[PDB]
């Protein structure tokens, strides 16, 4: 029983499975050509957008070896989450990441609106294995707290040295 | 970290070693089986073993590993280097997890005495339990980090406290 079993590749990024029926990625990994997904017909699923969040709900269980985990609005400044990427090399990267406030920010020449964070590797990414690339957007930010893991966004976008993220947030 | 470095990373006893050489092993003292005689199909009479506390360095008199090259052991790293633990885990999965390493310290964890450099893993709020911190099957993972222009070994996983950061890098 593990949260790495939740995060799933998808287009040309990561998704996650917060229930047997609920899945989110970031908006712009997602194919833009496509009659199902997860052998599902695509007249069966209820998809929400809000911005790069994008919420999956199908109309049976795909992954009924899960239960349902608790899924927020972001989190309270200065919190630590971790960032669950998953590399096609076969290695799972947490990365810590102190969040700060909801914004619109300029990254890499566009403007992307969700929580922003600054990973704790700090200085530059130096090394793929301290830093995000691109190919990781749709990855998960999670925390505990009291006894629940806590799911609050997914990876929306990164500076160039790859230390100031932008994790995408429901509503 | 490059496929060359997953590559020396050994199960055994009750956890990991790591070739250093075609010729050289290093592992934490404690995962060693007491009872073993024989090691890769040598003789113990056949091995040299150098011994300081939690590292253990196994050297073979003919080549175990010829499709390795020798890499740089030291012994820990300056305060503040930032090193990746290549820690393996259930079907073919890759945790290389990364820890800003501290001071030569000596603890008590789980009520044992152990020593060598201090790191704080950089990878959650708290590393409690098995998908951002290490388990017990993890002791003897190595700790390596990059410079300019190559990869250095520099110490083997020995302990962790209970519901914290704090990991133990035993060194030569
Ligand atoms: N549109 C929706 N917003 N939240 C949903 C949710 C959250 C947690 C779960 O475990 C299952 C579903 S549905
Ligand atoms: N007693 C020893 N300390 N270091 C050794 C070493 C280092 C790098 C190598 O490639 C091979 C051996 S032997």
């Amino acid at each position: 029983p593990t949260l790495w079993s939740r995060v799933t590749k998808f287009g040309s990024g990561w998704g996650f499975w917060v229930s047997p029926t609920v899945f989110i990625t970031t908006t712009h990994v997602i194919p833009t050509s496509a009659k199902e997904f997860f052998g599902e017909p695509l007249t069966s699923i209820a998809i929400h957008r809000a911005g790069e969040f994008t919420l999956f709900r199908f109309s049976k269980k795909i992954r009924p070896d899960l239960t349902g985990m608790i899924l927020e609005e972001g989190c309270p400044e200065g919190t630590v989450c971790s960032v669950l990427i998953k590399r096609d090399s076969g290695e799972l990267l947490p990365l810590a990441v102190r969040m700060g406030a909801i914004a619109s920010m300029r990254i890499q020449g566009r403007l992307v609106h969700g929580q922003s964070g600054m990973l704790l590797t700090g200085a530059n990414a130096k090394g793929m294995d301290l830093g995000t690339i691109p190919g990781d957007c749709g990855a998960p930010y999670v925390y505990k707290r009291a006894n629940d893991w806590v799911v609050c966004g997914v990876h929306a976008a990164a500076t160039k040295s790859g230390n100031t993220v932008v994790c995408a947030v429901q509503a």
